[PDB]
């Protein structure tokens, strides 16, 4: 009965200890008074989630930093580049060859090119989907990591330069006040005025939803393309179908 | 002027064969009569049609004869395999650790885990859309691979081995009956009776579909449980925001 109590006495620090392990690909700014030590936390965790909400909507794999350093690479341009093939137009691609090869002179070549359709207007509905998650998802925030968050790493590298500089100009008794007014400015304007990541995520979960109501509503449609079979080839002198 | 002529004359004869050069990955059967050699051929063109449709909804790229290769190998029972991780589980794997990470002192807390379980439950919406691509559209049609297409490729080998047996009995002047009927009614089972895959693509569709509107609708309360903060926090003494 005492090895299941060491088998629980041991493991209870490795349940503890099971977080502080990964979640890491920058460095951490140097360790000022809580009122700017804890601003300076806060703008780390700001830019670990404002750097880690791009990699989620190009793969459809992202539990580990390799989204991240796939994220870490950014795209301003497109150009010679077209989009991606999704799975509707290949799930179409094939079934428009095999309409055309199968045979006409049967109730499938009513219904077999009104699914190849279907799924090649699906296909331009998953063009789209490719186009709006990287055009309003990926592309400001990206241009917001290349633009002012270099100021605020700046601003608060020449701040944790200088500090050590002026703790040398105030420790020998007997750059800095500006420097840590524009860098608190910076980092009380990433926390306080906050109104920039809300109507992301608010716009991108209407960019994620007007897709889905699209495509369902479109095939809705497919019954009442297809409804004929139940009620005129059901009525066939060949043979009898399902109503 | 002869150049483009030339050059319009041999990619005439380039353009009209850019045809038989692909999409084959089995054999033909043997050249029968056009009464049996058509219901040969559309024997072939069902067999490589129902054999086609299965490499579609598992990977999202398939142009090419390598998802016929990944569709030839086939798998019956679930068993010690969980279902596969989806893009939503993972846009709100990290951002459940990020919102408990942030602040709570901010309205960013009573919105952070909102998205949170809203691409939780899309989670398990994309969890079930790939269960119902693969019991209702990749089982029953792989298990009539399995099943009386081995009948049916017996019966029509056995065709095509006694019928040079039977030229053999005839030629030489002064299991081909029986073999011929057994095969010549599966022939006519799989072109004339062929209620089978008319329900299968509709109740594919179907399946398809009705995850669309589950998300959709789920998607439409993030704008109810989000809305606070046009209301409540649009009034708040710090800042404003939009309405």
């Amino acid at each position: 009965d005492f090895n299941v109590k060491k088998l629980a006495a041991d493991a209870g620090t490795f349940l503890s200890r099971a977080v502080q392990f990964t979640e890491e690909k920058l460095g951490q700014a140097e360790k000022l008074d809580a009122h700017l030590e804890n601003l300076l936390s806060k703008a780390e965790c700001t830019k670990i989630w404002t750097e880690k909400i791009m990699k989620q909507t190009e793969v459809l794999l992202q539990p580990n930093p390799n989204a991240r350093i796939e994220e870490f690479v950014y795209e301003k341009l497109d150009r010679k580049a077209p989009s991606r093939i999704n799975n509707p137009e290949l799930l179409g691609q094939y079934m428009i060859d095999a309409g055309t090869e199968f045979g006409p002179g049967t109730a499938y070549g009513n219904a077999l090119i009104k699914c190849g359709e279907t799924q090649k207007r699906i296909g331009t509905a998953d063009r789209e989907l490719i186009q709006t998650s990287a055009l309003n998802f990926l592309t400001p925030l990206r241009n917001f990591i290349e633009g002012d968050y270099k100021t605020i790493a700046k601003e608060r590298k020449l701040l944790q330069n200088k500090r050590l500089d002026l703790d040398a100009a105030k420790t020998r008794l007997k750059e800095f006040d500006r420097q840590a007014e524009i860098t608190r400015l910076l980092l009380e304007g990433i926390s306080s005025t906050h109104a920039h990541h809300l109507r992301c995520l608010n716009d991108f979960v209407e960019a994620q939803m007007t897709y889905y109501a699209q495509c369902y509503q479109y095939m809705l449609d497919l019954q009442k393309q297809l409804g004929s079979f139940p009620s005129n080839y059901l009525s066939n002198n060949n043979q009898t179908s399902v109503t």
